[PDB]
């Protein structure tokens, strides 16, 4: 069996006019040989290309690295994670069907199942799914979808997503992932029994903070040919330059995780034996709650994790005074980044849903990027050792 | 003139940079933990997030706010994302849609396929009768959609007094301007509460960027746009936001040719003996052209006329040198499309015929090429 | 005869994969079939590509397009109008050799043939070509070029193109031309009798401001193979997204060089009965000297010329009160700039050669956008009135 | 001493409206406040941005990441390697002066220094520098550059550049080095001696196979300065969106670099083992001459090198039969390629120059990319082992 690296770096196609890197077709339309051979495009038949909305080589290029990683039938990009995020459940979801989600979801997803799911007549429970029971308890006839994140961001709360997918395989319910905070070199959705499998693109797999944008990855022809007619009509699309991009950043993807994975375990390590730090939320500590659902579901891990300090006073002076980690929101760049939940990514999230969370001003979150990680950690330690 | 205005926008230089930067980054920094959560709270300048705000794809909502005379723009991923993000932004289950019976293809699916599974009803309805509007009114009616002059029969509706309508019953109108560019229609101008465009076509105006942009008359219309648009995610490209403000630039000059163009055009094609009828919204002989002189400062350059036999359409839009057979529209180069087989194929039968769109129709999108070389091409392969 | 518009918006060579856009080649190398279909491109046979530096599609299409407008046998792209004008000259020039060039010339064009040629053991002199029997006089044994600009940066100073071509011709000299502030739509030196046309396509051409590039184009095969040859060791190349920039830029050029023209026109004849101007050096003006040759040897103007204030203090007053007109150099870009060349584009010319040049702390150099010109006026009226 | 691998992360300078990722400032020109801000501009007074070609910001970012790994006074960027090396050549020599330059080259250098240079006066000898001696013997009282390239294009030939850079400096002569095969990471020229040192860009510093482009660094601040004279009216300019990309490329170029001097040891030492190979010229074999040199002199390997076939046609059947590794020219991309020197790269070398730079048709270059290793050995395997 090739290796992840290789199938990355030797994509199925053909090679445009013999160009080695593949063209940014930077196109809205596409010219037609003949009536008949446009005619036919339209109805699915033949090879070729319409319309960027409909399908862009660029773009398409990016989709089958990811689809490779994933193991799906087809996969979809979009404008943002929030797009793919989006078009993975409402090209589903329907007036009176009901959705059972994560309780400790990225906010805008939150934003999302909450403010306008429901407007759409859509029934919407945020459930514990770190428990099984709590998720069987929560069904009912019209149950349709399970959305989970795992590790949920930004606490690192860890879902069974083996055991609850047998649930949704059993009632007829779709299970979707949302698997950013891993990337596909670890964590690998369809393989675990879940539809669908998606990412902010955003944050790791393109992992050079110079893009936004999202895909999604289904096991069946038919779900991935659902997500992209919901996307032709809802419109979220991966312009060509950024698909150009974020395959460019994707030919590292391996590498870099293998080092964001190290790195990150080395640090949260550092942390938890560090005074100043009260307690370490990363899912690859033996001292986490699930972690052995971690270990045993996943290949490896993220490096973005949240720690407990002793008071507000002191997240603030850590945060402002490093000079290697930068201090703003996101995550997965090849660069450490830092920031406070509370008072930023999750400041949006309704108040009985943070505490449910478990989001309070003493917590930080860190996204370790591959510096040499004996850097990163004196800079967290001259920091913390401060005046 | 517009053009004086679009070159010299609004804003501070980045760097002393003439060309404004491109921002292709997705986060940005904060100097404190303060400055951060402040900004998440909106209060003073400064950006947090790309999907909450990219410097480069403000400079472009800003040029067409301009010109749109809005409160505010929103760019977005495809006309589409405006289209969807304008309408759903807005419309819950039990409110009332109604609709212009002949909609841009992937309009017709939104609202024909999703809306209602959103449990919003739709009707599309004949607009260019404002009488047709009051009877499919509701007591749960909060919209009214339409493209004017409509793809790809050029239908035109009163939107000024489909307005007066909207104000006095509660329900906000959306129009599509996609065919005319806000050069020659402002629909907030005319009392409607959004104006929006597919900036693929016209205004970007160089067929390599595919982008929407939509303009609220109010500001807190504008924000509910934006906040959908967080979370469902159609972005402009901060690359495709600086070339479609780039593609701008000439827009008030591109118009002009295209306009005149068409005109050229539409009108040989009028009196050509293979030619049966003509539909451009400039022609004295178009019905709806009255409103359309009065409602609008110039004209598009993409319209349909009827070939006799699907034969004839089929030899004409096979053996042409200079125009390409290809669908969008609004390029610098002309382009020509077969609506029936093409952008309208996946149209139920029943809209089909309620459009009036047939096998022997075939829509144009005159380019700002010569128009004798435009016109000669046509004669040679309508007569050859 | 199809239009130059039409021309320009539908160029030769197929569709890649269908895309109605050309697309952007970001690559650096191309893959070969086989051993043999890569050593024969290697050798020039067949079709196909090997490494952008030696061809790239995208910039292969731009440099079709300008090929088009120039009627040359091929033109060759760069990353800026410096390295079409190193490449077209340091390509035929050697040790032994005389260049006679223009005496008024950008001042980047002074310092490379003033500083870097004569170190490579090149002769020049530097001479008043608006008159050609001063050609003729500066002629030696070993003269084997003519570089002309024409009008001239800064002070629009024309030269007999077609009359300085005669001369080459019958002597064995190239005759190189510089049309950068006339576009070719309206200035087409090959059919003056130039060996080579060159511009920087920063500036008109491209037209948005966002692009630095250059571009030559040779009158024979063996000319623009040459320059290619050169280009390949020396390196001066325009970058995919680049060539897909100006290739976009120039399907608008002949309406905005229309745009550019009348606007330029009309902003130098109000400047030219306002008091407070002592000259307008605009060679679509009747009162300028060499009006009648620019008539008869182009088919329109560039909106880049220069005017003379009472004071250096009033040029500055000028300068530094405009509301729409933004100070910056360059030229050539859809909105209008304003400049000082005495410190600025000529600031580093020795005092010699711009004594000879008439440039003078009291020069202010305008390049008229397509702006609407009663805003551009009103700009102008405005600060002038202070 | 912080690690190159975070120096690159984190290049100094401010950030453009608090973006993380550094701005592509596509602009040709800049705004003056005030007629005297411009002016002092041009006499080089004030802080500030002219024109593109004199100076752009993005372009300027890059220049200062490559400045920062090879400990120079300043680097310059050009559109390609031959600008960096014409810039940093001509820049510096007129007519009268004599080069002694590298008998084995990159064919455009050759053809550059053999071609163009004597057309401007200058004289040239081109000497086989692996050998201090004939250095020496070849120098003349006019003598003001030895050029060198080392390990050389494509046989991986090395030179002692600390000695030779001995000579240079009591003689009063620059050293310039090509040290595009190696990367900055392994080979730094101004700390064994040199005075400048340059790279095709094109190759691994970027490492995306996607763009053009060179630099040129110098250890004095007065050289710098004459190489960008040079620059703004030679013309060889970096565009702002290539040093955009290439900055970007350059981000995970200290562990690329490892993996790729990792994977080419290893696939040296596969090749030199296998019984159709005749030699391997990779400069870590121990069996390499001036592996001693190499060793010392560099911190690593890059993985571009050359092998011996026993024939022709055994070359071509395994460059034609691989599934992995791409036909084409060019190297050090993420993804491994293979070439014929003898009829391509070098097919334009005249001769004289081919025979002593030992270039003959049984002879194959490949450049090892990051592709898991056992991936690349087996693709070379089944070819090599075909019927
Ligand atoms: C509040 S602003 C910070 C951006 C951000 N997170 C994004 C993200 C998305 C959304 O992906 P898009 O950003 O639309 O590409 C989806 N799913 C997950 C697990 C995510 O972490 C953050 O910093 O936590
Ligand atoms: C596959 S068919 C080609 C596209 C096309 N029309 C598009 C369009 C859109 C949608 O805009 P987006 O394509 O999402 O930027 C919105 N509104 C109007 C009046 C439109 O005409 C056409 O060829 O009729
Ligand atoms: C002082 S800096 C301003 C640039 C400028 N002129 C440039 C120019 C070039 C050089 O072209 P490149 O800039 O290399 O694309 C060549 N030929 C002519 C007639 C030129 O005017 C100016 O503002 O006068
Ligand atoms: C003219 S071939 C250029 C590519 C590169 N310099 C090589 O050695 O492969």
């Amino acid at each position: 069996a090739q290796d992840i690296t290789t199938t990355l770096l030797h994509p199925k196609g053909d090679h445009v006019l013999h160009s080695h890197a593949y063209p940014i077709f930077q196109t809205s339309t596409f010219c037609f040989d003949s009536t008949q051979q446009g005619a036919d495009l339209f109805m699915g038949k033949g090879e070729g290309h319409i319309y960027s909305r409909l399908g862009n080589p660029t773009v398409e290029q990016f989709e089958e690295m990811v689809c490779s990683i994933e193991g799906a039938a087809g996969s979809a990009a979009f404008g943002s994670g929030m797009g793919a995020i989006s078009s993975s459940t409402l090209a589903f979801l329907q007036k009176g069907d009901h959705l059972i989600a994560g309780d400790t979801l990225y906010g805008c997803t939150v934003s999302l199942f909450t403010h306008w799911l429901p407007r759409f007549g859509i029934e919407v429970d945020l459930i514990d799914t770190s428990d099984v029971e709590k998720v069987k308890a929560a069904w009912k006839p019209n149950t349709k979808m399970v959305y989970l994140e795992s590790p949920a961001n930004p606490t690192c709360k860890v879902s069974d997503i083996k055991g609850i997918a047998v649930v949704c395989h059993e009632r007829g319910a779709r299970l979707v992932v949302d698997a950013t905070f891993t990337s596909p070199c670890f964590l690998k959705p369809l393989e675990l029994g879940a539809d669908i499998a998606l990412h902010s693109v955003s944050k790791y797999i393109n992992g050079h903070g110079d893009v936004i944008g999202g895909v999604s990855s289904a096991k069946t022809a038919e779900d991935i040919a659902t997500i992209k007619f919901y996307r032709k009509d809802a419109g979220s699309l991966m312009a060509p330059m950024d698909a150009f991009l974020c395959a460019r950043g994707m030919k590292t993807l391996p590498i870099r995780m293998q080092i964001h994975m190290e790195n990150g375990l080395k640090v949260a390590k550092f942390l938890e034996q560090h005074e100043k730090i009260v307690k370490v939320n990363h899912p690859g500590l033996e001292s986490f709650p699930g972690h052995d659902i971690a270990k045993k579901q996943m290949t490896g891990y993220g490096s973005t994790f949240l720690f407990e300090m002793k008071s507000f006073e002191a997240a603030k002076k850590l945060m402002e005074h490093l000079k290697v980690c930068t201090l703003a929101v996101s995550l997965g760049c090849v660069d450490t980044l830092i920031e406070h939940p509370a008072s930023m990514t999750h400041a949006a999230v309704p108040e009985n849903i943070m505490r449910k969370q478990g989001i309070t001003p003493e917590l930080v979150r860190i996204s370790v990027g591959i510096e040499n990680v004996d850097d990163i950690i004196a800079d967290l330690k001259q920091a913390l050792e401060l005046w």
